[PDB]
């Protein structure tokens, strides 16, 4: 019952509203503490007194230390990050990508070429989509994951990471694709450097503009039918509103409260086969945020038929918990 919220990792604890952390007599260990709960394990990265009820921590005897406050006597509240995330540099109609531009982007391979993508939200945990895992590819043994490679000729049997866990969301609807998202969990930790580097879960409370700019990243078809890219390609595409894309021009009422659409109405620019599961990421408050996951969609970059890309924020504390559970 702890959460971060918005762009600023606000630490919310739920009463039977959700309320903020006072910054009183907290430290780096109750923080340490707080993100373990999140099911983050190993990582940590920051904790600090931000000035925006309020949950107070009792100095007597993490959750059930916090009484209910009507103020903070430091007048701030706590702002926790538990992972270095979300830093980088500085698919039809993209652009190569550039060195360290989308270095929570992996290729994920079987029998030495590239099947999906994926994004590093920790040095062992990926988020893909769950379509990419359907039997007979549900089990680990099958997968690798290459990272900070732009290139597929550059990816050599031998020098990927063996995936050793592989978990589909327990609503992934396989006709619908509904709850299209599932994680890999590597056999040995990622080394983080400017080439690799994770990307940040979406916080509840994003307030994402209705139609805000976001990029996709892919080795996926550079044309409907075509063969998977040699190169890493990325490309900016806008969110499109649900109403709009359930219109009966574009996807007639398909798209769940699970599902973001992206891209654009007249087409020309859109993910395309073996960019499924891959990253849909925004940058806000300068951060990037992993707000989808490459689902689905009629055809590639056909005018009224977008993308479409399972709803991150929806899935989030079902991430934390299986996180937590391993
Ligand atoms: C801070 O913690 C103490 C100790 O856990 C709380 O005191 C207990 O309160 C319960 C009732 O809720 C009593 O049954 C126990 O006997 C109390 N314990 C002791 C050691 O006296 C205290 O209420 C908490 N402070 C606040 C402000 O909530
Ligand atoms: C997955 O590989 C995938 C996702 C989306 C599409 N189509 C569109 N974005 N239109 C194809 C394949």
């Amino acid at each position: 019952c702890v959460r971060l919220y918005g762009p600023n990792f606000i630490l919310q604890v739920y009463s039977s509203s959700w309320h903020p952390v006072c910054q009183d007599d907290w430290n780096e260990n109750y923080g340490r503490a707080a993100c373990r709960d999140m099911g983050y394990k190993n990582n940590f990265y920051s904790s600090q007194g931000i000035v925006d009820s309020f949950m107070k921590l009792n100095t007597s005897a993490i959750y059930k230390k916090l009484y209910h406050s009507d103020a903070c006597s430091s007048k701030a509240v706590v702002s926790l990050r538990c992972i270095a995330c979300g830093v980088n540099l500085n698919i039809v109609g993209g652009e190569s990508a550039l060195p360290g531009a989308w270095p929570w982007q992996v290729s994920l391979h079987v029998q030495n070429v590239h099947v999906c993508g994926g994004s590093i939200i920790t040095p062992e945990w990926i988020v893909t989509a769950a379509h990419c895992v359907e039997k007979p590819l549900n089990n680990p043994w099958h997968w690798t994951a290459f990272a900070g490679i732009l290139r597929q000729s550059f990816m050599f049997y031998g020098a990927g990471y063996q995936v050793e866990k592989v978990i589909s969301h327990p609503n992934y609807d396989s006709k619908t694709k509904n709850n299209d998202i599932a994680l890999m969990k590597l056999q040995k930790p990622l080394t983080f450097n400017d080439l690799v580097k994770p990307v940040c879960l979406p916080n509840p409370g994003m307030m994402l503009q209705p139609e805000q700019l976001c990029w996709i990243s892919g080795w996926g078809a550079t044309e409907e039918k075509g063969k998977t890219s040699e190169v890493l390609n990325a490309a900016k595409v806008l969110l499109i509103e649900t109403q709009r894309c359930n219109s009966r021009y574009v996807y007639d009422n398909l798209i769940t409260p699970a599902m973001i659409c992206a891209g654009f109405l007249q087409g020309n620019v859109d993910s395309c086969q073996g960019d499924s599961g891959g990253p849909l990421v925004t940058s806000k408050n300068n951060i990037w945020w992993l707000i989808g996951d490459t689902s689905w969609g009629s055809g590639c970059a056909k005018a009224y038929r977008p993308g479409v890309y399972g709803n991150v924020m929806v899935f989030t504390d079902w991430i934390y918990r299986q996180m937590r559970a391993d």
